[PDB]
């Protein structure tokens, strides 16, 4: 698979992009790959942000399926058109689909001025495809009418300018080191998933795990932060702030309201605790645990546009959605959406930022039990 390592590109905090062509003859553009959603959307417009676009007019493959799409979220919204023309990822499988498009004709708050993307590949599953379920997602399309497999692998790294690679239908082993650990996919809309414990330097939480899956746990390459529902926020960071009482911050600062800076190059990276999540394992009473570091978790900052010196933000945010594992997670970790086995695998990326004290790891197996009663009903 050295035809797909390291073709996703991008830009800290503006997520990670990889090349794709639509229609014939084929119009090249650069796609966010998204974990948290299942529709591909793509601007259609000159937006005045956008570097290239969906011009429909020039593909003799393109068909309209004459329909509309509204998209509204928190702060904004898309929307768009819906049609299929023919699909192809030159830095992935050499292969060509009839895919739906979303050709992106109106927004609010969703493209990033400055970014290097025109479009987002929604690789998550039909039931929350929008308009509705019957609109087949990209990663369907793919499976059903080639022969790849069902699974796809992302390795983020990160580090202003961001690399990856998103393996099609396979696994790299150069990717990652030790073993893969699995978690079982819950349902197939997100890739929904169960925190069965949480660990703070080792001292567990003790905390109904219901609380942490509270509404939901998924997988997020579309989010930079690791988002915790309110709940699990709380106990998390009252004792993330216990453990580095070595130094004294403002409660802006863990709220996310403010940053927080040290003259450039001196961050005590020790004062600062290591964080477990275990996952349900493959099989009954089993689970696994991934580990990762305050490298993972506090961000340098690009815009030193006020300071001089070296400012993170705390990439732990609060959630009234469920947590989400975003980029602070992934970037640890080689993971591996294996589709057809209805699961997760999680390994310690061979690309990920360690020190010389401590590393990112996935260990097991480890025994918990009543792990089903950690999900929502
Ligand atoms: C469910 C979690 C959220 C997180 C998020 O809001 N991501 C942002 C981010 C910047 C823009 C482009 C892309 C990544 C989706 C969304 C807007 N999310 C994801 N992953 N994909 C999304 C698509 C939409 Cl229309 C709204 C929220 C989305």
């Amino acid at each position: 698979f050295v035809e797909m390592v390291d073709n996703l590109r991008g830009k800290s905090g503006q997520g990670y992009y990889v090349e794709m062509t639509v229609g014939s003859p084929p119009q090249t553009l650069n796609i966010l790959v998204d974990t948290g959603s299942s529709n591909f959307a793509v601007g259609a417009a000159p937006h005045p942000f956008l570097h290239r676009y969906y011009q429909r007019q020039l593909s003799s493959t393109y068909r309209d399926l004459r329909k509309g799409v509204y998209v509204p979220y928190t702060q904004g919204k898309w929307e768009g058109e819906l049609g299929t023309d023919l699909v192809s990822i030159p830095h992935g499988p050499n292969v060509t689909v009839r895919a739906n498009i979303a050709a992106i004709t109106e927004s609010d708050k969703f493209f990033i001025n400055g970014s290097n993307w025109e479009g987002i590949l929604g690789l998550a599953y039909a039931e929350i495809a929008r308009p509705d379920d019957s609109l087949e997602p990209f990663f369907d399309s793919l499976v059903k009418q080639t022969h790849v497999p069902n699974l796809f692998s992302l390795q983020l790294c990160g580090a202003a300018s961001v690399g990856g690679s998103m393996i099609i239908g396979g696994i790299d082993h150069s990717l990652y080191t030790g073993s893969l650990w699995y978690t079982p996919i819950r349902r197939e809309w997100y890739y929904e998933v169960i925190i069965v414990r949480v660990e703070i330097n080792g001292q567990d939480l003790k905390m109904d795990c219901k609380e942490y899956n509270y509404d939901k746990s998924i997988v997020d390459s579309g989010t930079t932060n690791l988002r915790l529902p309110k709940k699990v926020f709380e106990a998390a960071v009252k004792s993330i702030k216990a453990a580095s009482s070595t130094e004294k911050f403002p409660d802006g600062f863990w709220l996310g309201e403010q940053l927080v800076c040290w003259q450039a190059g001196t961050t005590p990276w020790n004062i600062f605790p290591v964080i477990s999540l275990y996952l349900m394992g493959e099989v009954t009473n089993q689970s696994f645990r991934i580990t990762i570091l305050p490298q993972q978790y506090l961000r340098p900052v690009e815009d030193v546009a006020t300071s001089q010196d070296d400012c993170y933000k705390f990439a732990i945010s609060q959630s009234s959605t469920g947590t989400v594992m975003g980029a602070v997670i992934m970037e640890g970790f080689y993971v591996v959406f294996d589709r057809a086995r209805k699961r997760i695998g999680f390994a310690v990326s061979a690309c990920h930022v360690h020190d010389e004290f401590r590393t990112a790891a996935v260990e097991g197996p480890f025994v918990t039990l009543d792990m089903e009663d950690c999900g929502y009903n």
